[PDB]
């Protein structure tokens, strides 16, 4: 505990990354809106992710809420999953502090090529999604903020779905999402994930979803959302379905 | 009717296409496994398309059979639709004679850049699919034969799904389809369709599906399947689900 | 003239663009590091284009300085062309005030999605390149600053080269440019240009060159360079060959 | 050295499966190009050393320099030294290997069609030897479907010589439209190293070699074969510059 986390994380990163290799990651982040931290590009120590995973498994058992809706601001794409709200996750001292770590944010800032600002709406700082059943999905969407760090805490086999599909270099018009038309005009990048992986996502300009589960499995992630200088902007849409299951943009079925 | 159809169709194409313009279409076919005949490049006269659509809506009314299964030889991807079998469609003199037309097959032979042989299995010569419910879909799959001309007879709005997604330059291993693995390695091309469109699909090397309907709509196609010189072989998989809903590879 | 330029350009752009259609251009700029303003998407009135072209054709005949060298900071890619220095172009009140026009910078900031800042080095605010001979080229390189609006004043036919090739989402390591290697890993996008076109380029993250002239033709551009907030840094490399032909990185 | 076919069969059998050849067949269709590097060897080192030693002898004897522009390919240059097919065919090693039913039988798993060694007696083989700056095999297609290129000696990538390719094209000798095709399509740059081999779909892939940025040494061997689509075809163009420097399409 204490400042030993940042001290060991800086060491963990200094053993693995250089400015030259981060710049290559920054190129891939700009090109794909997505950079994956796998066994080839570990981001945090095993002992640290295990601690975050055990914190999230306790939050799921205590505060999971089922969501089964369509979001009108993203072309009525579905949100079929369980969630844990940001206000409940922020109680975790481990998750809240590491999410504001200047060591972590300073490292990822070399990938984004701009400052990562931990000042987002109090209902969207953190998110856990927990999909368990067939057809569970985080439908096509964008984010209100620029940056999200996703912890692929548990992934089903790729044959069961659950991959992240992404279209970079897009934009979110809440009154006219044009999701299926964007797919017709653009190539979809499918990103397979494994348990233990993390990935950085440029959420405001990358249209993305999780491929629906073809079988009852378990797909669990943690979302750390941060702002860019561009997001310091007014929230609109009435579509905060995770914080409010009956938001104005949430539709039945 | 009759041979006046081949003569009229030959005139229809000579007004619109040249070998130079077909050659550019052939390039796109090899690159995408897919070429679309839309309002800017019609394939058949509107009178002829209306005659085929009226024929298919009749066969649907009389011989539709709901399918709701998963196909093991394509990674348990769903087949959630209603179909009309090839043997019932062949009874239509219009569709069967048009599917073996020396004018139509000869013209598309300049896009495929190889001979289009109408020597395919009697249960796969033709197929009509009729999706009408939310989540209805023709899951990811390949074709046993090389060529299929799909008539997009009725397409819902793009915002309701029903697009054709495709991954060209792949191959079908029925013992190990690797569908989701292929998607992770390849970019997906999504092709929107409108009612009246037609498209040619290289079905053996293009992994493809139809995007599931996001609500109750109607999506109706006619499939004309032909072979290349490479398909003149033996079928495998026990997965002919459209003809046999209880095929071995079909699951609930 | 003078203040009427902003009032005229504000009315010109207002009749040809919407926030929705500018957002689509921002996508293409993010995706390719490049967006072209051609006959489909004009940026300036024809009267304004002719005035700027006339100015440049004067500055050419008065300060054209031949450059034939290899720049070590970009893998010794050639620079075979004539140039006109920024300090010389700065004397033109038209080109200088246009580069700082709140209407011009304000509109393009919807494509870059970030503020465009006309605070760059005094030797790189403006540049005119004038390629005239076979094998003349502006070799593979990056820009020291983020943004550049290029005025394709006079382009040869595409059969004579002169197209802009680009690889977006890269970066400039002046100690290890890795140019040909990056080409082996990335798809090269070729952008053909016509006389009167303009294009906004993200020069810092887009590796780009002009295809060498296959024969003695005339290729003339005006380069307006601007900074993003990220550029407000130390110039490095001793490679300012356009202002100093005897630069350290320049192999004559 | 005898009947090589037993030795090559055991070599490939330990390094390939039908499932991994099919993945190469995917890449060959998608890119018109499949490279045999250290990751995927095609011939043993003892055979590569023999083929290389044979060619280096054919060079020192029958090297004619070509410095021309080919009209049927948009006047793209051909600055190199060559050795005609008739001179190369005198090598018992190259000719028997080029017709080996073990080599062809394996590569036909990548092409997915029969590879027929019935091609013109002046285009069976070709050795090109680029040694000076600007030396290049300019943008072009091939009259025949396939070519196995032996990258016997490749300079470092900083000196150029990489193969650039645009798959899913075709050769219109009356209207090549090379630079236009480049403006419409992405260029794939393939870096080669000494000892590499690659299979090229030469009729549908527009390809060239990047000019040597300086005096280096780029040596290749070309084994051109036909597909059934090339059988007994009528060669046209008057552009056989390799066999005939004064060909009708060859411009100085
Ligand atoms: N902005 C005008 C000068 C730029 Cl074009 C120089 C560039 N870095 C190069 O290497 O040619
Ligand atoms: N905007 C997203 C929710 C993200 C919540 C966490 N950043 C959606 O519509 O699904
Ligand atoms: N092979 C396809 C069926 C094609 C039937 C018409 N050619 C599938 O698995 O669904
Ligand atoms: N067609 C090629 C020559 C190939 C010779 C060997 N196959 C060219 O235009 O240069
Ligand atoms: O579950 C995932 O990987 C994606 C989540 C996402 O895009 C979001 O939280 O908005
Ligand atoms: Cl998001
Ligand atoms: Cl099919
Ligand atoms: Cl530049
Ligand atoms: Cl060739
Ligand atoms: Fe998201
Ligand atoms: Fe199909
Ligand atoms: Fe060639």
């Amino acid at each position: 505990n204490v400042e030993q986390i940042d001290e060991n994380l800086a060491k963990f990163l200094a053993e693995r990354y250089t400015p030259e290799s981060v710049a290559q990651l920054a190129d891939r982040f700009h090109r794909f809106g997505f950079v994956k931290f796998d066994a080839a590009n570990r981001l945090v120590p095993d002992e640290l992710q295990t601690a975050v995973r055990e914190e999230c498994d306790l939050l799921i058992e205590q505060h999971k809420e089922r969501r089964n809706l369509l979001l009108s601001t993203t072309g009525n794409t579905p949100r079929r999953m369980s969630v844990v709200k940001s206000e409940e996750i922020e109680k975790s001292e481990l998750i809240s502090t590491l999410s504001r770590s200047e060591v972590l944010l300073g490292f990822l800032a070399g990938i984004t090529r701009e400052e990562i600002i931990p000042e987002v709406s109090s209902d969207e700082r953190y998110l856990i999604t927990h999909q368990e059943f067939k057809s569970d999905t985080h439908g096509w969407h964008w984010g209100d903020y620029s940056f999200a760090l996703i912890w692929a805490l548990r992934m089903p086999p790729i044959e069961h779905g659950g991959m992240l599909q992404a279209v970079p270099h897009t934009h979110w018009d809440k009154s006219n999402p044009r999701i299926n038309q964007t797919l017709c005009e653009r190539e979809i990048n499918t990103h397979g994930l494994e348990s233990g992986d993390l990935y950085l996502l440029r959420t405001d300009t990358t249209l993305h979803r999780t491929v629906p589960l073809s079988e009852d499995s378990t797909r669990t992630i943690l979302n750390m959302t941060w702002a860019a200088k561009r997001d310091l902007k007014d929230l609109v849409g009435n579509d905060r379905w995770w914080e409010n299951p009956e938001a104005e943009a949430a539709r039945a079925v």
